[PDB]
């Protein structure tokens, strides 16, 4: 206990002398608590996408968006031994898979330097990141906290909850040193994991599960976790840390102490309005930076999954106590069809698709509830629902239409409600927001638009207006996938890239010459995911778009633009 968390804890007490109250009034039960001290961000609009989406100004699904836990202080039950034991060669065998192709190695100050120098979020807490990089008193700072975790001992890498957890840059590079790895070097790309959709893009996600949707077997199944961060158990941490015997010399000792110290072992600083700093302390649940979690709920996800499946199959009888016999059928399931049970799967962190050998793995709920991850809006024991259609599955928030162009060729588009989309794109976070840089996020979210969406007709439509209200030279940003979207060359040549020539997929390659070759949904189905098309707003919107333009191009003022509105049939004359 103290033994590991105590230093961290000292330090903070001292740099607060003057006002450590023990509260007796603190509302933790599941969070040890230490201490108390004295201390003392919403979303914004952006105007350019509001101004040329006015239709949506009086739907309360988008403009409701804009506007404005008790989970964490929860417990975890010690799965049985016969979950523990299935885990443990689970993941066993699944590290060994990762690493047949793959090598791990530390991640470099020069690499972390380049990260900070292109604003990619690392969750930190010298004014911004940029300026600590170049000063050489920090590389001290981490230096001595480095030797302190060689050492086996932590003293600066302290938790900000805020439910997201931002650390001080310097935990921040060393959990990236040790960790880093894992994102860096793509160890959850489908090809090195077979499950995972690393680095894929949402161009690719629909065509991967219509891949899935071709093998034999049961119904596809999407169980959504309640809290999947909130049910990592010290099993699942002990099961994660076993990367490290893959690894060697510096490297297995730096990842060891980041495992130890600051994953299994956490301490954490809360604002609670009574305002003071509760300092407070737990060994399980996830907290980590951002990309690290994803790789390691990624992990964990593709190990409960297959134990689901093992369960469904009948490799095992029960949880309680796993047989001499049962160990070496479980080993050799995982060696005679562990690959291809991966391949049954696209796993996201805590998001997955399972496509099991028969529907009774709707009904193997033993392993899944005793190794914590409850199923969300579902009664404990009550069979899970699965998909019949691919195209029907929810999957990072979207589902997947089969479209097809005049010329015969297939594209797998994503899609979700208009109103989420249009609603996301009218907000911004942070402050000190130009005209120029709000110009240049709705750019970036109407480019996005014309690759992901074109085939809605209110999109394709509002992202021409946007391209045509913003300076045609100006380039899009973003403070915070595959993001081809970002950039200033011509958006038909990016869709060509995108949907024909670098597209597995697509046999034929022949490019598209107009966007008028490229499809839109029906008009009922486009409909039925929230399009306004029909509606007398959306007519005289679409009629007088030219007049939305020019409202804002006056705000902007006189810049170069160009008019996209003549590539769609209705303004070409
Ligand atoms: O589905 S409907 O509402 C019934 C008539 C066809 N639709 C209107 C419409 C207006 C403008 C463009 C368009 F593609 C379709
Ligand atoms: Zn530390
Ligand atoms: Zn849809």
């Amino acid at each position: 206990n103290l033994d590991i968390i105590g230093k961290r804890i000292e330090k903070i007490k001292q740099e607060h002398e003057t006002s450590w109250h023990y509260d007796q009034d603190h509302p933790y039960k599941t969070w040890a608590y230490h201490g108390s001290y004295e201390t003392k961000a919403s979303s914004m609009v952006n105007g350019v996408v509001r101004l040329l989406t006015k239709p949506w100004d009086i739907i309360p699904m988008v403009t409701q968006m804009a506007m404005t836990k008790e989970k964490v202080d929860t417990r975890t039950q010690e799965p049985k031994e016969g979950t523990k034991k299935l885990m443990k060669i689970t993941a066993e065998w699944l590290w060994k898979e990762l690493g047949k192709k793959k090598t791990p190695r530390m991640c470099t100050r020069e690499e972390f330097t380049r990260k900070v120098r292109s604003n990619a979020a690392l969750g930190a807490i010298w004014k911004s990141a940029r300026e600590a990089v170049e000063d050489s008193g920090f590389w001290e700072l981490v230096d001595k906290e480095r030797n302190l975790h060689l050492e086996g001992k932590c003293e600066t890498c302290v938790y900000n909850m805020m439910a997201i957890w931002y650390m001080w840059l310097g935990a921040r590079f060393l959990e990236f040193e040790a960790l880093g790895f894992l994102n860096e070097d793509h160890w959850f790309s489908r090809e090195n994991s077979l499950s995972g959709v690393e680095g894929e893009g949402l161009h690719k996600l629909g065509y991967i599960l219509r891949d899935v949707s071709k093998k034999e077997g049961g119904a596809m199944y999407a169980d959504d976790t309640a809290g999947w961060d909130t049910r990592i158990t010290l099993e699942d941490l002990k099961n994660e840390e076993m990367v490290t015997n893959h690894m060697e010399g510096e490297h297995k000792k730096l990842a060891e102490a980041i495992f130890k110290l600051t994953y299994q072992n956490k301490v954490v600083r809360v604002q609670r309005p009574t305002t003071v700093m509760d300092i407070i302390s737990r060994r399980d649940q996830r907290g980590s930076g951002q990309v690290v979690t994803y790789g390691l709920n990624t992990f964990t996800n593709m190990e409960a999954q297959l134990i689901r499946q093992m369960e469904g199959e009948g490799v095992f009888k029960s949880i309680q106590h796993l047989t001499v016999t049962e160990e070496i059928a479980v080993k050799n399931w995982l060696v005679r069809v562990g690959r291809e049970r991966l391949s049954r799967m696209a796993i996201s962190g805590d998001d997955c698709v399972v496509k099991p050998l028969d529907d009774r793995f709707a009904s193997a709920l033993t392993a899944l509830n005793d190794m914590g991850k409850v199923r969300k809006d579902i009664q404990q024991w009550e069979p899970s629902r699965g998909w019949n259609d691919w195209t029907q599955v929810p999957f990072c928030s979207h589902h997947f239409h089969e479209l097809i162009m005049k010329d015969g060729r297939v594209l797998v588009v994503p899609c979700r409600n208009q109103d989420e989309l249009i609603g996301r794109a009218r907000i911004s976070q942070g402050a000190g927001w130009s005209l120029r840089e709000t110009a240049c996020l709705g750019k970036s979210y109407a480019q996005m638009w014309s690759l992901m969406y074109f085939h809605r007709r209110d999109l394709r439509l509002a992202a021409n207006a946007i391209c045509s209200a913003v300076p045609s030279h100006w380039v899009p940003t973003s403070r915070t996938a595959t993001h081809e979207w970002m950039t200033t060359e011509d958006m038909l040549t990016v869709w060509n890239r995108v949907w024909i020539q670098e597209n597995p997929w697509m046999e034929d390659k022949t490019p598209v010459e107009s966007w008028e070759e490229i499809p839109y949904l029906g008009k009922r189905e486009d409909q039925w995911c929230g399009s306004l098309i029909g509606l007398t707003s959306r007519a005289t919107w679409a009629k007088n778009i030219q007049t939305a333009i020019n409202q804002v191009r006056s705000l902007i003022g006189n810049e170069e633009y160009t008019d996209y509105m003549p590539s769609m049939k209705r303004f070409r004359r």
